[PDB]
């Protein structure tokens, strides 16, 4: 049963099309936008 996950899907492909109708930016904004949420990971 463990192995692998949703290597940016579950919420990847499903938040991105709704984060762009919803904050209204082009998935080009999605790409640094989603690379930097990656990146920095929350604020603690």
């Amino acid at each position: 049963a463990k192995r692998e996950f949703n290597e940016n899907r579950y919420l990847t492909e499903r938040r991105r099309q709704q984060l762009s109708s919803e904050l209204g930016l082009n998935e080009a904004q999605i790409k640094i936008w989603f690379q930097n949420k990656r990146a920095k990971i929350k604020k603690s």
